[PDB]
């Protein structure tokens, strides 16, 4: 409306910067300014500007911005050249596209290396240097580097530095047929970082707020953010630097350099009211300084305060690292490119991937799969391919119904993207629901092959926990945070059970146990078929089939030990090869 005001930005940035701005707007000229800080607004702004609804101006690095002229949901902008001339003109380049300029250059974002100096005289200015520093400070009680190990934004300068890239520009243009992320240089840099959690440097789980919270406790020696990031370390007491990040193989790190734009409402009628608060009140000393007293923004577009800050050596240094690095492309086939590379670092940290076969489906994604939807539903496709697979596999068991819920939950979460639409399910939670699906996926893996040699209870806690996590999976009550705890309570429970007794020689045989000779009683009737049948003459097939007989007659069986089992199996892999004369 023409009353109020509502600004989409980041819950990263300044924002309780720009509520002072807000006051000292409504204060000044009878329009209040209250600035919120919604979550996924970056993906929201489509299905909410195809409804003519939004926030009066949206914030975000002018990566996506550009995508929102594929769909026309920024408006034009315009001002004049004493104004044109009072910000940096490569800047007004960020927002151009297809001539009409969609946004405002705010400022200049750049991830740069942050490290202590407490503990560290120099840091590694060469990536190779750092595993040799971690298992040093493997012993003085701290670690040696931990930052966002989720967003694929962080990853990209390692990635970068032998030479993987996004879209190779050309003659004017991106060649979206040449993207370089499975390049030679990309498998570098993802190998390299795959190594160092590997080695107990890092760990694949580091989120945003976690190592956040790890530089700044000070367990950890380094950490690398944009400027957004050194408010909450003004605001803890960590003595550290500001570098250029590492050289990984003698060439410098490379960080995708992010305009933070200002963009405008596709069909707002306050355009008037929004390209006023933007250029006077903000995007001058007396805004600049409050967004910057409150999140920096590194090097501010406005010549007069980055003029200011510029002595500032934390920015010398983002800058020395954003010169080193490539500003963005704004395409809107940026959006698919990232979320292909996201995917990847998640799983080769992890491990579900290794880092060839990952980078080719990021690779193969990014030059046409341009559906940030389409990509989720391939990774369901291959869980419910293996979800299937591993039903017939381990059935009649305490995890079918674990199973075959998820496999109905993997067709559930498909559709509510696809020609469904209603979504029962929130859009915040869709990721952490399809990802969790991967852990359940990895419990039910984790399960079969290490509690089958255990007292059924073993087995019993898992499968309703399993059970549990794909309910909370379901359940549109549940929220992020509500699956994510649910998530750790499955991996909690699989250290549990592990305490159990194994099972005794004496013991009525679990249905697991008789999974075991009843897998041999299928190797054995496929072994006899293909080298037996007709291949050896019939006397020694009929004193064959007899020990199948016989191996079956253990396992109806009910009250077979453990040990009438282990000495039945015995039989067979020496009556199967009584029958190989
Ligand atoms: O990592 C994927 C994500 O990266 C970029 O987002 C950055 C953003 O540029 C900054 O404003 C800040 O919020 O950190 C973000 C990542 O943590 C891209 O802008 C975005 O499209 C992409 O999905």
């Amino acid at each position: 409306e023409e009353g109020k005001l509502v600004i989409w930005i980041n819950g990263d940035k300044g924002y309780n910067g720009l509520a002072e701005v807000g006051k000292k707007f409504e204060k000044d000229t009878g329009i209040k300014v209250t600035v919120e800080h919604p979550d996924k607004l970056e993906e929201k702004f489509p299905q909410v500007a195809a409804t003519g609804d939004g926030p009066d101006i949206i914030f975000w690095a002018h990566d996506r911005f550009g995508g929102y002229a594929q769909s026309g949901l920024l408006a034009e902008i315009t001002p004049a050249a004493a104004f044109q001339d009072k910000l940096y003109p490569f800047t007004w380049d960020a927002v151009r596209y297809n001539g009409k300029l969609i946004a405002y250059p705010i400022a200049v974002e750049a991830l740069s290396l942050i490290y202590n100096k407490d503990l560290l005289p120099n840091p590694p200015k060469t990536w190779e240097e750092i595993p040799a520093l971690d298992k040093e400070l493997k012993a003085k009680g701290k670690s040696a580097l931990m930052f966002n190990l989720q967003e694929p934004y962080f990853t990209w300068p390692l990635i970068a530095a032998d030479g993987g890239y996004a879209f190779k520009y050309a003659a004017g243009k991106y060649d979206i047929k040449d993207v370089g992320v499975d390049n030679a240089g990309a498998k570098a840099g993802l190998t390299f970082l795959v190594d160092l959690i590997k080695n107990k440097h890092m760990n694949a789980d580091t989120d945003y707020s976690i190592a956040e919270a790890a530089f700044n406790k000070g367990e950890t020696a380094m950490t690398i953010n944009g400027p957004w990031a050194w408010s909450n370390i003004d605001t803890s007491a960590v003595n550290y630097g500001v570098t250029v990040l590492p050289t990984f193989k003698g060439q410098p790190s490379k960080p995708f350099v992010g305009v933070l734009s200002a963009g405008i409402n596709a069909a707002s009628p306050n355009k008037e009211l929004a390209k006023e608060f933007l250029e006077n009140y903000l995007l001058t000393d007396e805004g600049l300084e409050a967004v910057n007293k409150d999140k920096p923004l590194g090097a501010v577009a406005l010549k007069s305060y980055e003029e200011e800050l510029a002595k500032d050596p934390r920015i010398a240094a983002t800058m020395e690292n954003a010169q080193k690095g490539e500003i963005m492309p704004n395409i809107p086939q940026m959006s698919a490119f990232w979320y292909a590379v996201r995917t990847a670092v998640i799983n080769a940290a992890s491990g579900r991937q290794t880092v060839d076969a990952a980078l080719a489906a990021a690779q193969t994604n990014a030059v046409d799969s341009n559906n940030q939807a389409q990509q989720m539903a391939q990774k369901l496709d291959q869980d419910s391919i293996q979800l299937r697979n591993i039903k017939d596999n381990v059935q009649g068991t305490d995890y079918e119904k674990p199973v075959n819920e998820a496999i109905t939950s993997v067709e559930k979460l498909k559709t509510s993207l696809r020609a469904n639409s209603e979504t029962v399910y929130d859009l915040n939670s869709i990721g952490s629901r399809v990802e969790a699906l991967t852990d359940v996926i990895e419990a039910i893996t984790f399960s079969t092959q290490h509690l089958a040699n255990k007292v059924s209870q073993a087995n019993i806690d898992m499968g309703f926990g399993i059970t549990k996590l794909v309910i909370r999976i379901l359940d549109p009550f549940a929220s992020v945070d509500s699956i994510k705890a649910q998530v750790n309570d499955v991996k909690a429970l699989e250290q549990k059970v592990l305490t159990y007794p194994d099972l005794k020689p004496t013991d009525r045989a679990t249905i697991y146990t008789k999974s075991k000779l009843d897998k041999e009683i299928w190797n054995t009737r496929f072994t006899r078929d293909k080298k037996v049948l007709n291949v050896k003459e019939f006397k020694v097939y009929n004193t064959l089939n007899k020990a199948i007989t016989h191996a079956v007659g253990v396992q109806l069986n009910p009250n077979v030990t453990v040990q009438q089992v282990d000495q039945e199996i015995v039989t067979l892999q020496a009556a199967l090869q009584t029958a190989l004369k």
